This record gives structure tokens, C-alpha cells and sequence, in this order.
């Protein structure tokens, strides 16, 4: 990838991308899990992913971690979830293939797959020093508490509470498997949340379409109980790029569902980086850093990305140049009038190929 | 306190009380104080505490600090406040036993005691490093200030301004004490502040009361000029409990009144502690950590418990459990369907001890 | 200078005044800058500031920052910027002697002198840690892209990519100069911004006004584009000062416009300084500290003081003693009844010389 300023790619930067397809997986009864954070993937300050895999039936146990939000996509496959808010109230929904969740900081919860194959989706969490070994455990906290205290908050018997768990759970496929979403009913009376803590983004009409890329774009504007995180599905047919731009107030955290993508990041003072993702793979692009992604092959190439705010910013180079007279582009750039006027008069957001 | 993971109480974990009942008061004339913060007690981060008492006529001088908002429980006696805004208003009031003021960061303010008894008050700062040695003094301040400048700032001779202090008076018992509130006139004209910054904590009916176990509760609903900061008095019987909760969005710093309190907190990955605090004793929960607090004496307990945000937010165990379905519960905690259906279906917020 | 407490001035505190005055420029061709922030100034965590200079027709190039908001004051001279939103839309303005801009964190924008004269102003900046070295340019930006990448994203040519710059340009003078502002149209068509992102301080009415010293005053209720930083000038006569104060819930920056400034900050725990700053030094006094401005030459003295806070918050030593009732102060300072009563009764921001 030649440039004007013959730049060395990556000099004096941190890697902007990670090889997430080939980190291997924790393995559990009926579930799978990896991750990736600033543990082993330094720039990633703002922002932590999870891939998460659950057989029908195996559940992620009742959890909390009030140090972080909960984005999720779900890839394949069908999951249900339960969400429980300091006001009591309870959120129980199916979210299949294509469909979000979003769990604010510190609400229990719980996520199941519900088959019939396997549940495969992406946790991205707004702190990237999330890691799933460090939530707050329903099973490890009941087992972590004086067995006389819990005897006495659940209205139990010593020998009620020693059938118990000794540990922390974590993944569990000891059943039974949930049935019917009609029939999954609070063991008690509880309110239901009636503000919507999932969201269809696939099934979004395309917010940007351009001889067949798309974006679909699930800010708090379309999801609003995702208030301060946002999501978007990119497809990218051969050759075509996301043009260059930056977000004024968000990191940018990318994983590749299928193909392979080309990222380039700008990081001022005369350093930038270029690198190719496979499938699998995560990019991360700071908050401000210049940046555009191509697909070079010949396949089609499909990518979510994830912000850790609600309302969507980016100023294009496009709109940005449009916006400028003449004069201020060519003392700029240091160009003849002739091709100042050449620069872009307006922003289709996707840029097609064109080299014949 | 046998547990069923048989967890080592306390190891890898800093310790979530103090044994402030045991620290030496610092004596003054007519006053006495003493602190706990991070400086003595590394896990309060996010609150530091201080005890202070005043005898009939000493005043804690006019003082600020933009660095803590100052929230206080007087314990025992009466005082009466000053407390001077950015908008040139002022507030002139008396706090008793059970009251409560909240002082925000960097405002002007004085608290004298009244007679005839000493005035004994806990201040809580939302600054774990907040120190009683560190405020900013009008006395001090004038005397580390070019006379000349004093001399000019007031229309003062040489001689007027040298009758000032040359140093941090702190607390003086100089005199005279104080008259009767309606006779407390600003010296110059100054509008009145209008949204009260004192509080009734202790007279308020109980939020929550079972069994004799209460709970008064005073976050921004009840008390909105303490926009950030919540206050509660907890009263336990003997042998019976506060329940098993974690708090998603403040950390929670406790004082024991009077009684024995025993405090388990749960921090995650399979580490836990649990301890008993005296009478002055201190606590600190950091948000998210689950916890209970149990009366395990033969007398009755009381604590004031503070939170470092306006908006009370609990979510009890007995809450989260009833508010999921029996395959959910089943799964995670691995039991029996019988047992699991024996599992809360209501949150009474205290529990109580086994019952004639 | 003498004090009550024969304190030992600056004694175990860091330097609240920096010789920016000294610092010498960097040269480009067209524009000069110079920039003090905690790199050079230990103290100056919340705000930095930089000296810049446009020859006629000269333009500080399409750049952005979105570590830091920039709060602009005009000090000679006349120029134009153009601002453009995650909105996309544009602003495209004239700023003259006495004017301001807010450029909010991460929006782009240019700045061009406007002739006949040299353009001098000032940018002070909500990151302490801010560097002019240290924005992203447009013409870095284009020169560390793939150029097919660039080459697709404009729809041009490998010869026509090869004209535009090898590196980061900064300021260049190759022109055209602009023309008048109701020529300076967008080259695509592009929405025009609506709330105001330039103001006029300098021909603002004075908020206070006591014996010939002045404040005005430009915080978010003046100017609510610059919702989050406030500027104020002062200007203070031979003798006056601005009384003693501090702000609970702002750091405080400062320049000499002209004259001769005395700083006084009281830092608590017995510590205090004072300090005299020439024509062009910085002064910063962090939040919550106490301090007073003095006038002690026998000339004029301005100033412009900068807070990374859009709510200007004051209180007045003399307010506070004001609101009191006299146990508590003769209490507090420990002094005779009737001295009590000699304490403030009003607060008129300013004080006079004796
Ligand atoms: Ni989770
Ligand atoms: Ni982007
Ligand atoms: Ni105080
Ligand atoms: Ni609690
Ligand atoms: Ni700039
Ligand atoms: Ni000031």
C-alpha cells in the first residue's frame, strides 16, 4: 500500500487490529467463550468484545458486573434472555439470529440459547478491562456467603441449602432447558420493564445504500434503551470502501462476520497504520483517529461495529471538504483552482470502485 | 461462619471495615475530630468520613473545600449551619439529632455547636482522600495574603487588619456564641437560599419496616439539595438481616450507631469476607460488591449507611430470583425442580430469625 | 509584599505564572506560534494556551482535535474560520479584534488571516496537555492513506492524488486569499450552522463596573455555543484590584493583554504566592483556590482570563463575610465586637486604591 509520504505502517503506533479468529476458546458444559481487552489487546481502552457460543439449553448463569455495560449481537442461532432493573422490574425475550441486547450497568441477568443449534453472538462491553472471569457470580455468591445467613434470607434449611452450588457456576447445562417464551414466567410476581432492552438491527432497513453497500445503523435513536452505546452492520460488496472519517465522540470497536476487510487508521503526527482482518477477527479505531475500510477481494465482506455512545458522529472527508470554499481547499492543500474544484461536492458515505 | 465453598474469609481482598471506634480524637478548643479515609483505609475510594463534635458556643470556622461535597448526620446535640452559594445567597439554619445538611462542593460554610449540650455530627465526603487538614480557611487565607491588598479588599487600616489571626484558626471557642436563629441576620443584605440544604432524616416514618426492622431513607425523592448523595438509618433486631443486595451505581460507606454489626461482602471470583464492627465502627461496600448485614447480638443494631449518588438503586437477591422462571433458576443453581420452586418469590427486604 | 503570617511566598507550591512572554516562536511560512501547557507548565493541567499569528491571506489548514474543545480571542487584527459539524454543516465567519470562537471537540475547522494586518490571537484549550504539534491535519491525513484508497474515495487519478501534499502542511501561505465573507461559499452545496460559534466580547457592556475597572464577561449565558468555557476581560486601573475570590467549580487561565499584572493564589494548609506577570505571561489558579489581581504599576493593566467551565461561578470574600451574622465572624477571626462590624457589607467585585 504505497502512500504520498512513503509513511512506515505502524511505526511507533499499537496494533489497531487483533487476531480474535485464532485466540482459542474456554471450553463448558454446552458453551464456549474467548475475549479480547486491553489485557491482550492494548489500544482497546474504551471497549472489551466477547464471543460467546451456547448449545440449547446451557445457560450463562444469573450475573452482574455494575463496572460495565452489555452490548450484544446475536450472529447465529436463537438465545433468550432475562434482565432484572433496580426498580424490580423484568425484561424476558427471545433475541434470535440478527437481534440485540443491550444490559445496563449493574442489572442482573442471564442469557440461554435456545437452539435448535448452537447460539453464537458478540458481548462488547464499555470498559475495556471487562473480562467475563470477573462478574458477579449468583452461584458463586450464595456459596461465598455464611450458610446460616443464607439459610435465613431464603427461608431454608441447612440440608435445602447445602444442595447448592460450592462454586461459581458460570456456564450451565444442568437444565431443564426452557420451553415455550408464553410459559417463561417469574417464579414470582414482577412488573415487567416496558422500555425495550432488545432490538432487531438486521431487520433495520439499510439507513445508507449504494450500488449494494448498506449500513444499518441502531443508535439511541432507533434503540433507545441502549442509551449510551450504538451499533451498525457494514456490507461491503468487492472494491468498495467506507470512505474516510472520523468520530468526534466514540472509540470504534470492529469485528468481521464474514470476509475479509481492510482497515487503515490515521493517528496524527505523521504515523498510520494499515492491516487486513479475516474473518473473526476485531479492529479498534480511537475517538478522533482518521480512518476507512475497503473491501480489497473479491467476495463480499460483512462487519459489525460497536461505540461506546448513543448518538452516532462522523464527519466524512467528503462533507467536510464540500463544505469549504474554494480558497481555504487549494491554500490548504496547495493545489491548482483547476483540481481544487475537482475535490468532493457531496457525501454518499460508501465510496464504489474505480479502477477499471 | 461455615460457607458451602468453604472460601478463606478476607484473603486477596483489602479489608471493608475500620476500627475508627479505636482512633485517637485531635483535640481543639472546644471541639474534637478524627478521619477515615483512603489514606488509612485503602478500599474508600469513593467516600471518606469524619467524626466531629462542638461544645456549646465553638464553631468549626468559615471554611471551604471545592475538592468534596460535605453530607452529614448529626448524632447528637444541635448545631447551626452557614452555607454561602455562588449566587451571593445564603442559608442560616439549625440541624438537631437525627438531621441531616449537605453542603455542596466548594460553597462557603461554618457549623457551631448550640447549647446546652456538646454537638456530636459524622460529616461523609463524596472524596475518598478528603482530609479535615486540607480545607481551605478565611483565616488562613486573609493571613497568607499581602496586608496591603487585605487593607485594600476590606477599607481597612494597617491596624484594623492587625488584629486578624496569623493562621488557620480551625475551630474557636473564642466567642461569642451564637443567639437565637431568628436573630442569626447576615451581617450585610443577602438574599436567602430557597431550596433547603438541611434535612429530617431520623423523624421520617420508616421506607420499609418488618418485624421491627426499619428503614429511613433519604436520597434526592426526599432530600433534592442533596442532589448526589443518599443517606439511610438501618435499625436491626436481634438476630435478624438486612438482605443479600448489591448496589449498581454507588458505593456505600457505613457507621455503626450503636450495637454489633456483622457485615459479609462478596467481591467476585470466589472472594469473600465477613467481619463484626463495634459501636463507631466503620464500613465500606464498593459499588456492585454483594453484601447483607446481620444482627447477631442480643440488642438492637443501628447504622447510618451513605451512598455516592442521589438515586437509591438496590437490587435484592430475593428480587432477582423471583423475578426469573423456574428452568432459568433450575439451570443455574443446579438443583432440584421441587427445590428450585422453593427458591424467593417475594423481596421483604429484611429477613428475620426462626419464629416461636 | 508582607502578610500577617510572614508566609515564605511559593514555599511547597508549584509556579502559578509561566514567562510566556520569553517562549520563543515557532516560525512557518506566514504565521507564527508559541504554546504553553503542562508540558512546560507543571500546574496547567485543565487549560493550555497558544500564541498564533496569520499573515494576510496565510491559513492555519483544515485540521481537527478531539481531545479538546478550543476557545479563541481575537487580539489584532481580523480573521475567518470555517467549522464544519457531525451534522454536517458549516459555519463561515469573520472574527475580528475583540471576537471569539468555540470550536467544539473534534469538529473541523480552518483559521486564515484577513488582510492588511498580521492576525494575532490566542487559543486556549480544555486539555492542559494540548499541543499544536499535535492536531490532525487534512493534508497528513491524505499523505498516510493508501493512495488507492485515496484514489477511490475522491474518484481520482494516481496523477492527479500526486499533486497534493507529501506531509502535514500546518499553515501555508500558497493561496488564493479569500475574498469577501459573502463570496466564501461551500463548493458543495452544505447547510449552514444556526447557533453561533463566533461572539463579540470586546463590544460587550461591562457586567461590573466600579471606578473605571471593568469585567465582561462572556460565559455560556452570553455566548451558549461555548457551552462549556467561559472568558472574561478585565481591565484594572493603577491601584485597583479584583477583589479576593475563588471558584468552586472551575480552573482558572490567564493572559496579560497589556500592562503589568500582580497574582496572589492562596493554596490552603498555610501555602500562598505572589507574583508579578509581564505583557504576554500566563497565569493559571486551579480550582478552588483562593486569589486576588492587583494593579500596582502606575499604567493600565488588561487581562484575559479563560474557564473550562460554561457557568461562571465566583464567591467574593466580601459576599461571604456579607452573609454572615456577627457571632459567627467575630468567632471565626476572633476579633473585638465592634471590628465584627467593620467586616464587609457589600461586594463590589472591584476595589479601589486608598
Ligand atoms: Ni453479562
Ligand atoms: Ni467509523
Ligand atoms: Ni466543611
Ligand atoms: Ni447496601
Ligand atoms: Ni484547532
Ligand atoms: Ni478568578
Amino acid at each position: 500500500w504505497r502512500s504520498l509520504s512513503n509513511v512506515v505502517w505502524g511505526k511507533d503506533l499499537p496494533a489497531f487490529t487483533y487476531a480474535f479468529s485464532k485466540t482459542p476458546l474456554v471450553l463448558y458444559d454446552g458453551g464456549t467463550t474467548k475475549q479480547v481487552g486491553t489485557y491482550n489487546f492494548p489500544v482497546s481502552k474504551g471497549m472489551a468484545g466477547v464471543y460467546m457460543s451456547l448449545e440449547p439449553g446451557a445457560i450463562r448463569e444469573l450475573h452482574w458486573h455494575a463496572n460495565a455495560a452489555e452490548w450484544a449481537y446475536v450472529m447465529e442461532g436463537r438465545t433468550r434472555i432475562t434482565l432484572t432493573s433496580p426498580e424490580g422490574k423484568v425484561e424476558i425475550a427471545d433475541v434470535d439470529k440478527g437481534g440485540l441486547w443491550y444490559f445496563p450497568r449493574g442489572w442482573g441477568h442471564s442469557i440461554e440459547g435456545i437452539g435448535p443449534d448452537t447460539a453464537k453472538f458478540l458481548l462488547v462491553f464499555n470498559d475495556g478491562t471487562f473480562s467475563e472471569g470477573a462478574t458477579f457470580s449468583v452461584t458463586d455468591w450464595l456459596s461465598h456467603t455464611p450458610i446460616a445467613w443464607v439459610e435465613e434470607n431464603l427461608g431454608w434449611t441447612a440440608a435445602q441449602v447445602a444442595q447448592l452450588p460450592k462454586k461459581q457456576v458460570y456456564i450451565s447445562s444442568y437444565g431443564p432447558a426452557s420451553g415455550p417464551l408464553a410459559s417463561a414466567t417469574p417464579q414470582g410476581q414482577t412488573a415487567k420493564i416496558e422500555v425495550p432492552h432488545t432490538h432487531n438491527l438486521l431487520g433495520q432497513q439499510p439507513l445508507v445504500s449504494l450500488g449494494g453497500n448498506e449500513l444499518r445503523l441502531a443508535s439511541a435513536k432507533e434503540f433507545p434503551g441502549s442509551f449510551n452505546m450504538t451499533g451498525a452492520l457494514i456490507h461491503l460488496e468487492p472494491g468498495a470502501m467506507r470512505q474516510l472519517h472520523w468520530h468526534p465522540n466514540a472509540d470504534e470497536w470492529q469485528y468481521v462476520l464474514d470476509g475479509e476487510m481492510d482497515l487503515t487508521v490515521f493517528a496524527s503526527e505523521g504515523k498510520a497504520s494499515v492491516s487486513r482482518l479475516q474473518q473473526g477477527d476485531v479492529g479498534y479505531v480511537p475517538k478522533g483517529y482518521g480512518h476507512a475500510i475497503r473491501n480489497s477481494s473479491q467476495k463480499p465482506l460483512d462487519i459489525v461495529v460497536v461505540f461506546n455512545d448513543g448518538d452516532y458522529q462522523s464527519i466524512d472527508l467528503s462533507t467536510w471538504l464540500a463544505s469549504n470554499p474554494s480558497s481555504v481547499l487549494g491554500n490548504t492543500f496547495q493545489i491548482s483552482p483547476e483540481l481544487t474544484k475537482k475535490l468532493p461536492v457531496q457525501d454518499t458515505i460508501f465510496s464504489l470502485p474505480t479502477q477499471p
